[PDB]
């Protein structure tokens, strides 16, 4: 067998997937992974406007290079609390993490074949394993508006702690992070659990969600992000790892376990070995080494030789995350663990191409695709690999990655398909588990259930379309699985029908309807119908469709011969009269008497056999003997034997029904005497007497021939029989008219009442008046279960006792998941924190608006270091690298433009008035950071009056350590518009002497002014009387990020400033002694259309005239 | 003596307050931050430092993260497959988020105090 | 210690109807962000307008006035004399109810820091 290992193989049984790409459920997730697609997409502004962190250079400053994720179409703030009976508050406090995570729970229990109840209270385990916990970061990034129970709704342990809560589960509850390993290390936690035996039942679940750009910002800051969005596994372009959202919960237990608990089957994980990397060249590098031995460790563990091919695992589910550097350690770890010591390839398929990298979850993405791999027999390829990376060809020589859906190779017989899962998180800790296939070596009502009505209702559509999608699945098996193996919750609404169009339109009629029920009682109060009440054709189909009914007509025979040759024999209705189609009139004694026996007789057996508890009333004739019967004291046999024999009321306080000119008469006084003379030579569960009151309610004297007669003799007290029963059993649930009702529905039910003053018990009647046999008992089964739950019968017994042939198989893997309401979206969206996630494109000079912006007020927040801004490191003052002043101006202007955005105005005119630069900013190293915060408060938006006056205030601080000081401020006047401004140029100055711009450069440069590339760009210039003019490169400036120009880019304007100095002095004349620097500007008008207009032309040299007034 | 050895780590920490707090602005985010703040690195940096090879968890069962670390440890250890296990624990008060976040559940002691019964 | 955080972690006390200053508060320019809702404001439930709690359109003057006392001590300076100029009320603020978070952001710009006159 395949538990024989030296460590008790743990094997799959359910599994719930929250992955991308619309595969919301594992059964989508495997057709993802076979029929691969570009999944990944850029991250939905719903999420947050990766636009607004984007830039191509990942180690800048608070921006990710990676705008590209495999995230969920679904919206994660949709969650069904009231399904797990959790508030409004506390489900927004929820991390999206630990929603999902319920969801794909609940959703692996349902594919499991598992309910909430029967794990309720149970030792079943749990183990979480996230690498992510945005939520934490984003819900509390502002730490007001924080919700009250934010603490247990983001704290990462409750990720599994709720699981357990919710389940009412007392297992172990781990919150495992070890990176992208985190889920797979679970894994191997429940693994060892399960297999101490302590846990049933172990929930090995892992969650990884982008709700925040911290961890991208933080991990493309290393650039282990890809660039290009996806991971291309030891491919060329390996250029980092693709982030991923997926929630992935999978039920685990030991294999024996879940042979005996007889759940679903998906795969075996054998043996799950964890290994860390030690000191490597790095924290991120992982070690080919480490990885190695992990692996041999694994495979000895499982008692599997990694040489030989047969202990070789086919598959192996690498980590494969396109790292530069992890792909070929990975490659060179796998082949010297299966290669190296000495023919096809071995085929490794890495589940973070197609799915992307889930991170926390990326081993539990990888253990999946493995399992429906070694189930489905099929070796799901990689959408992302074009050619084989270079510094993974020297180990790929005895691997290979599949591009197609490839076929399991060749195996050995009685070798079950064995595959490899791979996880490795930064950090190094690497999880590697070995998977293997298991080797496998009259209709029960459709029931369903849900949490709320509405997804009770949702549910009948959802099974109505599967049922239309899959009318091959047998009736029996979903049936059974819907009632056995799959959970009941408050709201309930069980279907009837005996074949799948028939269920179909029985679930057309409930949805039609609406009517559901609304939230250990499996007892029933045996109410039998007497004669009279037989209807024709009476067990028809239950006898021509359940070949267990055929062995009840069988057994009837057999009591029909056992009559006296004197009687016998009564003719057989059995194959006279209950033939379908022709169901003929029975109202004859000789036929109505045996035939109601028999009914009766079936319907009890069949109830039995569903497990259900009794407690018995008599009716009259057929009833009474039926009733006699159903004590366990009088054989079935005895039962029919006497009704066939005989064939030849105070039904309730207020309703009585006295037969005569008939039985209970002169009519039947004496014909009885022949049938008690001929029963005495032909023949544990509560059973109360109608024939007599409270006397002859026993065990032993209801045997007596004089009991039998006096069936027929006395007047049934069968209101007084009903008292008894239900005063004696006080905890009475349920009470079925068993037999051909309606016969005793309202009288029984109102004497129910009468006796329990004001109480109305529930009703059932298995065979209703001319309907077919098997809705009848279906419609019964369909009562007790919606008013009782799976504890009303044991449907697992009564298909064992019923078509014992081919028993039914656990479907519920097929069967839709349940719906979750989806009504409400429960998120916090803070909105400062909304604002950081969301926003305008981060404006180059300016940073990201701050999050408490308003149309009125707005502050730039940033953080410029000069090799972030490539222009930045021409405008150098003394050697140290200077912000340049025209800097802190283009700063302004564009912030000008950014609020005449807001309001939606466009800016015909921009003036700065009584500007000043308090501090220059200083740059000691081109990696150092400067925060620059440029507030803005119009003060006077008059776009009535076609103006806008801004106070801006750029404010600065050199490093961390030190407080924010002011660099610039000064005044914006915008001439604006709702959706020859300047005076025309002063004539050039006549006498212009031309100037050296090298020469001038350099003599700059000796005063202290180190202007160097783009902000030297002065084409000519020719200074006299204090003037100066010439030509200017307008080089245009654009943010990438932004995808815009920018009215000025800095460098033109500090060189229209250096005009001002080139007419103060000439080149090589040292006048300009001191290095003077801009420290007040009285005016700065600039006409934003036709600077634009000279970006986007390319004419960028213009002209440029300047008068140094005070010199 | 340890060094590459299969000594396992097993780490519980509940609270990650610097990497709510060196992180809440993204400016200034250091190179290294996702690995530095990172909870899994918790113990995986510790068998980097050590060179070990045995399991290196991050543990978070919120108050009792440390001892399920400890019972990992002790699984661990009775598989045979590490001859040494670190069942370490780590909370530090580096930021008023979780402060704020368990004093709207009023978990936290205004006394400042947990008088035990 | 990122200035923006450090000004987050530390800071000046948070002061009533302005809460804690902005990270990215100069000497010069001034944000406090607060959430007000009446039930932490003992005495706001007074000023109720059609049922409404209403935030009194006295209680923007006195954040004003307070958010010049603090730029003031920001400053060292001591305020002799307190003037509001050309103030103006564009929305009032509506509590649904006492429980309700309603951000308030009293930006604060010194147009002219004129000590010396």
């Amino acid at each position: 067998a395949q538990s024989m290992y030296p460590n008790e193989p743990i094997v799959v049984v359910g599994s719930g997937c929250r992955f991308p790409g619309d595969a919301n459920t594992p059964s989508k997730l495997w057709e993802l992974l076979q029929h691969p697609r570009d999944v990944q997409s850029r991250i939905p502004k719903e999420r947050f406007d990766v636009d607004t962190f984007y830039h191509p250079d990942g180690k800048h400053h608070g921006r990710t290079n990676a705008p590209y994720a495999y995230v969920l179409q679904d919206d994660l703030g949709a969650f069904d609390a009231a399904f797990f009976n959790i508030q409004a508050g506390e489900a927004e406090s929820m991390d999206p993490q630990h929603r999902l995570l319920l969801e794909t729970v609940y959703e692996a229990v349902t594919n499991a074949g598992m309910r909430i109840q029967d794990l309720q209270g149970t030792s079943t385990a749990v183990y979480v394993g996230v690498m992510t916990h945005d939520y934490e970061t984003v819900s509390t990034r502002d730490l007001e508006s924080i919700p009250t129970y934010s603490a247990t709704g983001v704290a990462v342990s409750v990720a599994s702690n709720r699981i357990s809560y919710f389940f009412d589960w007392h297992g172990p509850s781990m919150t495992i992070d070890t990176a992208c390993s985190s889920s797979l290390v679970a894994v191997h936690l429940a693994v060892q659990q399960l297999r101490t035996g302590q846990s049933s039942m172990a929930i090995a679940a892992g969650a990884n969600l982008i709700l925040g750009p911290m961890t991208f910002v933080l991990e493309s800051k290393l650039s282990m992000l890809s660039p290009s969005g996806r991971s291309r596994m030891w491919d060329a372009g390996a250029d980092g790892y693709a982030r991923g959202e997926a929630v992935c919960s999978v039920v685990l237990k030991t294999l024996s376990q879940a042979l005996r608990d007889g759940d679903t089957i998906e795969c075996v994980i054998r043996e799950t070995g964890v290994n860390q990397d030690g000191r490597t060249t790095g924290i991120t590098m992982p070690n080919h080494s480490a990885q190695e031995a992990l692996i041999k460790a694994t495979y000895a563990q499982a008692g599997l030789d990694i040489t030989k091919a047969e202990d070789r695992c086919q598959f192996f589910e690498a980590h494969g995350t396109g790292t530069p550097a992890g792909d070929p350690q990975e490659a060179e770890a796998i082949a010297t663990a299966f290669f190296g010591h000495e023919r096809a390839p071995l085929f490794v398929g890495s589940a973070k191409t197609v799915v992307g990298h889930t991170e926390g979850t990326a081993g539990l993405a990888g253990l999946m695709k493995a399992s429906f791999a070694v189930r489905h027999g099929v070796i799901p390829p990689n959408l992302l690999f074009d050619k084989i990376s270079p510094r993974v060809a020297p180990f790929y020589k005895n691997l290979r990655i599949p591009t197609e859906a490839t076929q399991w190779p060749a195996l050995p017989p009685g070798q079950p398909r064995r595959a490899s899962v791979n996880s490795f998180g930064f950090g190094g800790t690497n999880a590697h588990a070995i998977i293997e296939e298991y080797m496998e070596p009259l209709s029960l009502p459709l029931v369903l259930s849900a949490k709320s009505q509405r997804s009770l209702k949702i549910m009948m559509e959802e099974m109505l379309q599967f049922l239309q999608s899959h009318p091959e699945i047998h009736l029996h098996d979903l049936t059974w699985s819907l009632l056995r193996k799959r959970s009941v919750l408050p709201f309930r609404r069980a279907i009837v029908g005996h074949s799948h169009e028939t269920i179909r339109r029985a679930l057309e009629d409930a949805i039609e309807d609406g009517i559901v029920s609304s939230d250990g009682q499996p007892s029933v109060l045996g109410i039998f119908t007497g004669q009279g009440a037989q209807w024709p054709g009476m067990l028809k189909n239950l006898i021509e469709a359940s070949p267990y009914v055929r062995n009840i007509v069988r057994e009837l025979d057999d009591s029909l011969q056992s009559l006296p040759e004197k009687y016998r024999p009564s003719w057989t209705l059995l194959d006279q009269f209950m033939l379908e189609g022709e169901a003929s009139n029975v109202q004859y004694a000789t036929f109505s008497q045996p035939l109601c026996c028999a009914v009766q007789i079936v319907l009890v057996r069949l109830l039995e056999a569903a497990r259900i508890r009794f407690t018995a009333v008599v009716g009259h004739s057929s009833g009474e003997i039926a009733c006699a019967f159903a004590a366990g004291l009088i054989s079935a046999s005895l039962a029919i034997r006497i009704a066939y024999l005989r064939g030849v009321a105070s039904n309730s306080p207020d309703s009585v029904t006295f037969s005569g000119d008939a039985y209970h008469s002169h009519h039947m006084l004496p014909c009885a005497d022949p049938y008690m003379q001929a029963l005495e030579e032909c023949g544990s569960v509560p059973w109360y007497s109608s024939v007599d009151a409270e006397n002859r309610q026993m065990a032993a004297r209801d045997v007596t021939a004089k009991y039998w007669k006096d069936n027929l003799v006395s007047p049934v007290l069968f209101s007084h029989a009903v008292q008894r029963a239900v005063v004696t059993h006080k905890a009475l649930d349920i009470g079925i008219e068993v037999g051909c009702h309606p016969a005793l529905k309202s009288p029984c039910v109102a004497t129910i009442k009468d006796v329990l003053s004001g109480v109305d018990l529930a009703y059932t009647g298995c065979l209703e008046r001319g309907k077919n046999d098997l809705d009848s008992f279906s419609r019964a089964l369909a009562y007790l279960w919606e008013r009782f739950g799976a504890s009303s019968f044991d449907a697992d017994e009564f298909m064992r006792a019923v078509a014992p042939d081919r028993p039914c198989m656990s479907v519920s893997k097929l069967l839709p998941a349940y719906p979750w309401d989806r009504s409400r979206r429960y998120w916090v969206e803070s909105r400062a924190t909304r604002h950081h996630l969301r926003g305008p494109k981060p404006h180059l000079l300016l940073g990201k608006l701050s999050e408490y912006s308003t149309p009125l007020s707005f502050q730039w927040l940033n953080f410029v270091r000069p090799r972030d801004i490539e222009w930045l490191d021409g405008h150098a003052l003394q050697g140290q690298t200077v912000f340049p002043a025209a800097g802190y101006i283009v700063m302004a202007m564009e912030a000008a433009l950014m609020i005449a955005g807001t309001h939606a105005k466009q800016v015909k005119l921009l003036e700065i008035l009584d500007m000043s630069i308090d501090k220059a900013v200083i740059f000691d190293d081109e990696d150092s950071l400067v925060e620059l915060n440029l507030t803005a408060d119009v003060s006077r938006n008059a776009g009535e009056a076609g103006s806008m006056t801004i106070s801006f205030k750029i404010d600065s601080c050199l490093s961390k350590e030190g407080n924010l000081s002011l660099s610039a401020k000064g005044q914006l006047a915008l001439t604006i518009e709702d959706v020859h401004h300047l005076p025309p140029p002063e004539e050039e100055h006549p006498h212009m002497n031309r100037v050296n711009i090298n020469a001038f450069y350099h003599e700059l440069g000796l005063m202290g002014y180190n202007y160097s590339k783009d902000f030297r760009r002065l084409h000519n210039m020719q200074r006299a009387d204090l003037r100066a003019s010439g030509t200017l490169d307008f080089i245009p400036l654009m943010d990438e990020g932004n995808g815009c120009p920018l009215l000025l880019h800095p460098a033109s304007l500090d060189v229209a400033f250096q005009t001002v100095i080139g007419a103060y002095s000439s080149p090589g004349d040292r006048r300009l002694r001191c290095l003077y620097v801009p420290t007040h500007v009285d005016r700065i008008t600039l006409v934003p259309s036709l600077c634009l207009a000279t970006a986007e032309s390319g004419c960028e040299k213009v002209a440029f005239n300047t008068i140094n007034t005070y010199d």
